[PDB]
Parts: C-alpha cells; sequence; structure tokens
C-alpha cells in the first residue's frame, strides 16, 4: 500500500503493515492527524496513540482503546478503518465534523502490540501480554485485569498461568501504566471508549462491585440510543447493561477506572459475532462490522459534546 487509499480495510493485517498506515495516514492529513509515543511495550516495541484535532489547546477529548485482548482481531481491523473514516467523514458529515471543530480524538489501534505479534506467529488465540513473571513458568497477564479498579479482587484469578491472572499489582503491566499516565497528565478526557469481541454487547460501570453508578439513568439510556443506531444498519442486535449484571463479576477493569477519574462516558464495547466464528471472524465481515459499531459510538460521541 502506497496510499490509505490502496490499502485493503476488508482483510486482516499484520503489526507493520498497521504501523506503516500510521504514517502515512498522518502524512496525507498532516493538519489534522498526528501520531504519539505514549511508552513501549514489555518487548520494546513502541506504543502509538492517534490523534485527531482541529486545533485549540488541552480541548476536551475522546479516547477509545482497541485490541487491548490480542486475539480479538477484528477490533484492531475496526480501529483502522476508523482511523481513515475519520480523515473522510471531517468536512462532509455535519455531525462528524462539529464534534471535530469543539473535541479532540485519540486512538490507539494496538495497546497490546507484544500480544498482537505473538497472535500471528505462535498462537492465534493468545490474549495476554508477554511479560514474564518472577517465580513461574506461564507468560502474560489479562490487561482488563490489571487496572486499578477493584484490582485484585473477585473476577480475576491470582494464578500466573491463568487466562485472568491479573498481574503482580494495579498498573504493573507497562501497556497500561502508560494509558494511565498519560490520560491523568491531559486531565481533560470526558469520553472513555474499550473495543473488544466477541458477544455483541454494550457495558457501562461496574464489573468488580454490584454498586450502581450514581449515573446509571444517563448512560443506561446513551447505551440504548447507541445500540439503536447500531443495529438500523444491517440488523445486529445488541444487549447492553452494567457489565456485572450483563456478564459476570470481574476485577481491575478499564471502564471501571476511568469511571472513577471522573470520566462519565465510560462504554466497552464486545463486537461480532454470537459464536459461530468467535475470535475467527471471517474477513469479509470486517468493513460491515466497523460500519454499524461507527454509528454507534458516533451516538455516543454527539452525547458527549452536549453533555
Ligand atoms: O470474552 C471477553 N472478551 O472481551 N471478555 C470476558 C468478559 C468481559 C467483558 C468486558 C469486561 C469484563 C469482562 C472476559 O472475561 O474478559
Ligand atoms: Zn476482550
Amino acid at each position: 500500500a502506497r496510499s490509505t487509499n490502496t490499502f485493503n480495510y476488508a482483510t486482516y493485517h499484520t503489526l507493520d503493515e498497521i504501523y506503516d498506515f500510521m504514517d502515512l495516514l498522518v502524512a496525507e492529513h498532516p493538519q489534522l492527524v498526528s501520531k504519539l509515543q505514549i511508552g513501549r511495550s514489555y518487548e520494546g516495541r513502541p506504543i502509538y496513540v492517534l490523534k485527531f484535532s482541529t486545533g485549540g489547546s488541552n480541548r476536551p477529548a475522546i479516547w477509545i482503546d482497541l485490541g487491548i485482548h490480542s486475539r480479538e482481531w477484528i477490533t484492531q481491523a475496526t480501529g483502522v478503518w476508523f482511523a481513515k473514516k475519520f480523515t473522510e467523514d471531517y468536512g462532509q458529515d455535519p455531525s462528524f465534523t462539529a464534534i471535530l471543530d469543539s473535541m479532540d480524538i485519540f486512538l490507539e489501534i494496538v495497546t497490546n502490540p507484544d500480544g498482537f505479534a505473538f497472535t500471528h506467529s505462535q498462537n492465534r488465540l493468545w490474549r495476554k501480554t508477554r511479560s514474564v513473571t518472577s517465580s513461574s513458568l506461564c507468560v502474560g497477564v489479562d490487561a482488563n485485569r490489571n487496572w486499578d479498579a477493584g484490582f485484585g479482587k473477585a473476577g480475576a484469578s491470582s494464578s500466573p498461568c491463568s487466562e485472568t491472572y491479573h498481574g503482580k499489582y494495579a498498573n504493573s503491566e507497562v501497556e497500561v501504566k502508560s494509558i494511565v499516565d498519560f490520560v491523568k497528565d491531559h486531565g481533560n478526557f470526558k469520553a472513555f471508549l474499550s473495543i473488544h469481541s466477541y458477544s455483541q454487547l454494550l457495558l457501562y460501570p461496574y464489573g468488580y462491585t454490584t454498586q450502581s453508578i450514581p449515573d446509571k439513568t444517563e448512560l443506561n439510556q446513551v447505551a440504548k440510543s447507541a445500540v439503536e443506531a447500531l443495529k438500523s444498519l444491517y440488523g445486529t442486535s445488541y444487549k447492553y447493561g452494567s457489565i456485572i449484571t450483563t456478564i459476570y463479576q470481574a476485577s481491575g477493569g478499564s471502564i471501571d477506572w476511568s469511571y472513577n477519574q471522573g470520566i462519565k462516558y465510560s462504554f466497552t464495547f464486545e463486537l461480532r459475532d454470537t459464536g459461530r466464528y468467535g475470535f475467527l471472524l471471517p474477513a469479509s465481515q470486517i468493513i460491515p462490522t466497523a460500519q454499524e459499531t461507527w454509528l454507534g459510538v458516533l451516538t455516543i460521541m454527539e452525547h458527549t459534546l452536549n453533555n
């Protein structure tokens, strides 16, 4: 691919192809997109975040991370499509244009690069990071159980070999701490969205406690509107609700942390499908998934802008 216009959005890519894609996009829209490095992975790979902005200084921002669980390939594929979509819709779509004229968007397409490379090289179903534990032969931590929100509590495992191992201590994984520091230093984030797969669900806090959030009524209606918008394209059916009541108890989650930091609009998406293909979703469903997911995400962005 020599231009983001010749890039194949209908197929799965490697880490190098996604990283090259980032530089092409920045070179093509220098006035709108910029690439930031917020840290390095355990194995030394750079951790990139794309910033979409039309100016200003520390404007209210929207955070979107995809691929924290490496085997969920549909998310990184959706992230690349999203990045391109932002550059094409600005100045064409009234709604999105108004959003970008007042807010900045931070997009992290590959949140767990070490795991992503491993899924391409050794094990397609690997989900954790690749950090080495002092006294154990098992590798990795579940990056979505390593956050400082009910850390170490029921809903995660203390065994290094577990698929849901929470780690030695909150923020022990550099891939997580890098996001924590960035968001805290910025201090003006209004929405925080984490993209996962699969099961077709839209969730809001909390996952580690049965306690209801003070903003339940509002987020519940925002979530309802988002799924209605998402379903309008191809009829894909989504369920919504808090993490603990919709799935089960889970500790150390990212949106539980972001919400406790004051970021009101914290949501987690679980994309296609409902089990037919699971994590191995066919390449031919990449674009349809991205297109419908976009409508749901845009709906939450619109709400964030007016409140
Ligand atoms: O199967 C998946 N894919 O994300 N996630 C499950 C359920 C989940 C989703 C979102 C938040 C907390 C818990 C898991 O144990 O990680
Ligand atoms: Zn996941």
